[PDB]
């Protein structure tokens, strides 16, 4: 119903937001965070390496829990495109229907509403 709907619209929100705030950290520093680096680049200053341009207070203002209280995944290089940011879903796993299924920046039209689909 509303409630399931509505967490998919919050998925496909962090996600925009979070590779929008990793587009402006490889502006500034001329590289997506590491996978080590992680989506806490975007908060905290991170190491290894320490990037040349950090914008002071970072790139989002906090980071999202998914809608199911999981984290956001990152993986840079990716395994689906340069980067790889995503939820695995209601069921918190790799694959699956329905809630459960992963969505990511790869696929991430699918998830939004239909006017955001190409036919
Ligand atoms: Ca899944
Ligand atoms: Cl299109
Ligand atoms: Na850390
Ligand atoms: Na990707
Ligand atoms: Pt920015
Ligand atoms: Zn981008
Ligand atoms: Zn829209
Ligand atoms: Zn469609």
């Amino acid at each position: 119903g509303n409630k399931e709907k509505a967490d998919q619209q919050k998925a496909v929100t962090d996600i925009v937001a979070l590779e929008n705030a990793l587009d402006m950290y490889k502006l500034d520093n001329s590289v997506y965070p590491t996978t080590d680096q992680g989506l806490e680049a975007l908060v905290t200053k991170p190491t290894n390496p320490e990037p040349r341009n950090y914008r002071e207070g970072g790139y989002i203002k906090r980071l999202p829990k998914d809608p199911w209280g999981n984290d956001y995944q990152y993986l840079s290089p990716g395994d689906k495109g340069t980067i790889d940011v995503f939820t695995l879903g209601a069921d918190g796993q790799e694959g699956g229907e329905g809630t459960g299924a992963d969505i990511g920046n790869w696929n991430i039209q699918d998830f939004q509403l239909e006017h955001h689909h190409h036919h």
